[PDB]
RNA sequence: AAAAAAAAAA
């Protein structure tokens, strides 16, 4: 990194590679091998610029407790090679799987898009997308190289990558890897199969994979379900939170409660899947030419070499287990793991759980995944033979172990026979998932997810005391540390804390900043902006508030994609959680007792705007569909008339005098309005209140909940809102 | 200490 910023050194790297390639351009040779040569010139090149800069300037098998650095090399190298070397040879076998059950088919034009050759402009993003301060594949390298000296592979990457569409194979420095050993957080390091496989690749590897994966990710909603949320951007982890716990509340509410729930969670999944497998699903699926050849050879042979206590270990052929750290894998994990969750899902012998008119059966995530079933006697044995099944043709055996369960019973009889037959830990009290308490009581949500979280921070603040520091480096660790932990609770678990909750929380960040001592500044002038002389201090009771406003904006747009805001139970006439920000409210109509995470933020919803003193049953972000217009008796072909026209406001129609009459292109419209609808709609906006309640700019409040569809950081805004109004 | 989750911290 240093070396790379040197002028000096730049200039000569340049000449070098303007003045190296045009020196043996030989048709006997390929580009694969001239691109190796070219990366070991390079690094001949940096050894000896560095040189003239510096001249110029456990336990084994049998169970014993060993720490022979020697004895240790032949231990878990032979452990990892063991369970990477199988690989599965029974492809006629692998085949009927894959036909018993179906998998989404590809356009043509889709695959034409995957098959589109590479541009000057997939380059320039994904170098400029690259994040720094990493470790890839070693190389000699670091990441900062293709960083500086884009100019002069911005057009040789692409003559490189040339080279693979004649050829459609990759270069021999591309395969290697270095797997990097880290603990599994809270694990023991006794157990050799405790250590995280971390492979880093090359940067230029690295690239490559990523345009396989954007070219896919593009593509990847249509292919996968919207069940798993695993590494799915425009889908956030705690969606199976809510989805799930909304499951405890229906089964706590339920009389009959004999349904269980199970956490299967599977050791190292990310390496014991088989190389056959995941190659034919990509054919299978209608991905075939450029895509189904470049992913052949990528783990045609692929290798990676063992570096630990300072030794490079010898590499070895990972004949099963996609490569841990590449960005392409997990796109892959999704489709693997999609068939199997299409192959419980169409196994009709067992049942899913039917809330209402919508089916929630299983969830995923990376590692995490769980499967809501019924009638344990049948259901929970149909289960375990799919996934052996899938694991006699994938590897992909599940942690029982580590994996638990949540089983409701009513007659002790009945449950005699499921631990007893059953072979999961069947834990009566919490579970774990990823770092939340899904609690067998919903009234016991809020004492084991908060009265645990409150004492976290309690020993955490009893940590970061004596550092001699000044009170300003108190506050930002807080927003590094427990700040961004914390609100991963308020996003999943939304429950109405009461007001004694925050007191320790705040307390507690209290005698944290000041170091145990009295406010020097006032709380208020230093809760301000920066402008105004503040420091930004979080307030978490406005960010619960913000945080149970922040799912407010799901509502709005309704995106099909979404399911778990469905899932709540409704005694009464069906779901009207579509039409309620930005639309009419409903009269002599009022959600709460079952309903734990949806009225609450209605309550929410309408306290802020009151206190903003707005009407949010009419705005100009009102959506075309809104029941404001679906009141009186329409047809619902009309609103399909100008939804392909304008589409997303009613303020775009237009309103007053201009009666779908704002635009040239309504006047070619109105036709295709029906004459019925027009006498009906006319009459809507004739009034003059009608008129002075849309025809108005829209304020910074209506402005994030109806744009900003990229909802990333939506807490910032809300947030930075809450604290003006209040 | 990598793919992806995130608070923006400017």
């Amino acid at each position: 990194n240093l070396l790379l910023n040197d002028y000096w050194v730049h200039n000569e790297m340049k000449a070098e590679i303007k003045m190296f390639f045009e020196t043996n351009e030989n048709k006997d040779t390929t580009y694969q091998n001239l691109w190796d040569a070219f990366k070991a010139v390079c690094r001949g090149k940096f050894i000896a610029l560095n040189a003239y800069k510096r001249k110029q300037e456990i336990k084994n098998d049998k169970g014993d407790i060993t720490t022979d650095p020697t004895e240790i090399q032949t231990t878990i190298r032979e452990y990892y090679k063991h369970l990477y070397a199988n690989k599965l040879e029974n492809l006629e076998e692998m085949d009927t799987f894959l036909d018993t059950y179906t998998l989404p088919r590809l356009n043509q034009e889709e695959v034409e898009s995957l098959n589109r050759p590479i541009t000057g402009s997939e380059i320039v993003a994904i170098i400029n997308s690259l994040p720094t301060k990493k470790s890839p594949g070693p190389d000699g390298f670091t990441a900062e190289f293709y960083q500086r000296y884009k100019e002069e592979l911005v057009p040789f990457l692409l003559k490189l990558f040339q080279s693979i569409e004649k050829e459609g194979i990759l270069p021999n420095s591309f395969y290697e890897a270095s797997i990097i050993l880290i603990p599994k957080p809270g694990r023991d390091t006794t157990k050799k199969e405790n250590f995280r496989p971390i492979s880093l690749m090359n940067i230029d590897a690295k690239i490559l994979n990523k345009i396989l994966a954007n070219r896919i990710q593009q593509h990847i909603k249509k292919l996968i379900h919207h069940d798993q949320v695993g590494f799915i951007p425009g889908m956030q982890g705690w969606f199976n939170i809510r989805k799930s716990i909304n499951v405890i509340q229906h089964i706590n509410r339920a009389k009959d409660k004999n349904h269980v729930i199970i956490s299967i969670d599977a050791e190292k999944a990310f390496d014991k899947i088989q190389q056959p497998f995941m190659l034919k699903t990509l054919n299978k699926l209608g991905i075939d030419g450029m895509y189904l050849k470049i992913i052949r050879a990528i783990y045609d042979k692929p290798t990676a070499n063992i570096i630990l206590n300072g030794q490079k270990l010898e590499a070895f052929p990972l004949k099963t287990g996609t490569r841990q750290g590449c960005p392409l894998s997990p796109l892959l994990f999704n489709i693997v793991l999609e068939v199997l969750a299409r192959a419980i899902r169409q196994e009709k012998e067992i049942k899913g759980i039917q809330l209402g008119k919508e089916e929630v059966k299983l969830s995923l995530f990376a590692d995490d995944m769980i499967v809501y079933l019924e009638n344990p006697i049948v259901s929970a044995q149909n289960l375990l033979k799919l996934i052996s099944n899938f694991s006699k043709v994938s590897g992909y055996k599940i942690n029982v172990q580590k994996s638990q369960a949540f089983l409701y019973n009513n007659n002790r009889q009945t449950e005699s026979q499921i631990m007893g037959e059953l072979p999961f830990t069947i834990a009566s009290k919490r579970i774990k998932y990823l770092g939340i308490q899904l609690t067998r009581d919903v009234k016991d949500l809020f004492k084991e997810n908060y009265k645990p979280l409150l004492k976290e921070i309690k020993e955490d603040t009893n940590k970061w005391k004596n550092i001699p520091c000044s009170w300003v480096g108190r506050i930002n660790i807080v927003k590094m540390a427990i700040l961004p932990k914390v609100i991963y609770r308020f996003n999943a678990i939304p429950i109405k804390l009461p007001m004694t909750f925050f007191t320790e929380l705040e307390k507690t960040t209290l005698k944290f900043i000041w170091n145990q001592k009295r406010a020097r500044i006032a709380k208020s002038i230093l809760s301000q902006k920066n402008k105004a002389g503040g420091i930004t201090l979080p307030d978490f009771k406005l960010y619960y508030k913000a945080t149970v406003t922040k799912t407010a904006w799901y509502w709005y747009q309704n995106r099909d994609i979404d399911q778990w805001n469905r899932t709540e139970p409704s005694e009464i006439m069906p779901h009207i959680y579509n039409y309620l920000i930005f639309d009419k409210p409903e009269k002599n109509k009022q959600w709460g007792k079952d309903s734990l995470l949806n009225k609450w933020c209605w309550e929410n919803w309408l306290a802020i705007c009151r206190k903003l003193k707005l009407d949010p049953f009419l705005t100009p972000y009102t959506k075309i569909n809104s029941r404001w217009i679906k009141d009186l008796n329409v047809k619902p072909k009309t609103i399909k008339t100008l939804e392909e026209n304008l589409g997303i406001t009613i303020q775009d129609i237009g309103v007053g005098k201009d009666f779908m009459s704002k635009t040239p292109k309504a006047m070619a419209t109105k036709d295709k309005i029906d004459k019925w609808d027009l006498i009906k709609l006319k009459s809507f906006c004739t009034a003059k209140e009608t008129t002075i309640r849309v025809n108005r700019q829209p304020t910074t409040w209506e402005k994030i909940f109806a744009t900003y569809s990229s909802d990333k950081g939506l807490i910032s805004r809300i947030y930075n809102e809450l604290k003006q109004i209040y």
